Formats: structure tokens, sequence, C-alpha cells
DNA sequence: GAGGAAATTCCACGAT
DNA sequence: ATCGTGGAATTTCCTC
């Protein structure tokens, strides 16, 4: 019954320091690795669950690390 | 003329009706024989040109057929 | 020449 | 680390 923080699909454990999924983890290691520049089409408020998270990677990495998560956690 | 109506790139012709442009063509005829399930994370709103249409596929699928793209043109 | 469309290449995403 | 899937966009080839 628990749910990622980021994307609220359910959770596969605590990674990066957050309660996340397993495709939001590995979203926030590639974009941390990468050094990404991301555009918001949007206001930078978009919504991010199972099926729209795709849709913006700027604010679901936004949301990641506002949620906390972090590669030394 | 040039500049594409949908995103606002520079136009290869008429395409499907519309002055298109060569990315914006394919995309219309994948979505419109597709299924165009297409969620946008925004308002709908989302601004569609050469860096961000990538981003919502909804809304550049909106504004093609807005802008009068059709397959049996 | 125009434009439709397949073929091709590239990449994000995500499971294992 | 492979690796499959699907979308994106350019390149190549088709008919008119
Ligand atoms: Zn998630
Ligand atoms: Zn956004
Ligand atoms: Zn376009
Ligand atoms: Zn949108």
């Amino acid at each position: 019954p628990k749910l990622c923080l980021v994307c609220s699909d359910e959770a596969s454990g605590c990674h990066y320091g957050v309660l996340t999924c397993g495709s939001c983890k590995v979203f926030f290691k590639r974009a941390v690795e990468g050094q990404h520049n991301y555009l918001c089409a949007g206001r930078n408020d978009c919504i991010i669950d199972k099926i729209r998270r795709k849709n913006c990677p700027a604010c679901r990495y936004r949301k990641c690390l506002q949620a906390g998560m972090n590669l030394e956690a």
C-alpha cells in the first residue's frame, strides 16, 4: 500500500533517501549523472503520475529534489 | 510559405492539408492512426515549439487538429 | 517539382 | 549491465 512520493505509483523501497518506485529511482540517477537540461512546456506545475511522468522530466526531476532525493544519502 | 503552423519550426510544405514541418507531418500520421491516448500533465495549453514539442503529444495533436490537418486531404 | 510513406537512426524509458 | 519497446525525426523512395 506504500506509494512513490514522486509519481504515486507503488514504491519498491527507500531509494536515495526517499520512498520511491523503480522507474523514478532510475530516472533520478540518470538525471543527476547526466546533468540534464529539462524544460517544462507548462507552468512548472505539472501533474506527475504513472501515466504523466513521462511527459515532463523537468517537473519530475524537480519533485525528486523537493522530496529530498540525493545520491549521497 | 514557411513556419509550420503547429510548432513554428521551418515548414517543408503542405502536409495533410496544412503548412507543417517534416516532424509534425509524421507525428500526425502516427497519432491519427494510433490511439492518441495522450494525457496532458498541464492545463492543455502547453507551449509547442521546436524545443518543447516532444513534451506533450496531447497538446501537439490538439494543435494539429485545430490547424486543420486531416488524412483525406 | 510536389507530397505520402517506408526505412532508418537515435533515444528515453523501464524491466531484468 | 543488457535489452525490449515505443516515440521522434531525418533520409530515402514511391506515385503523380
Ligand atoms: Zn515513481
Ligand atoms: Zn512540467
Ligand atoms: Zn512542426
Ligand atoms: Zn499539454
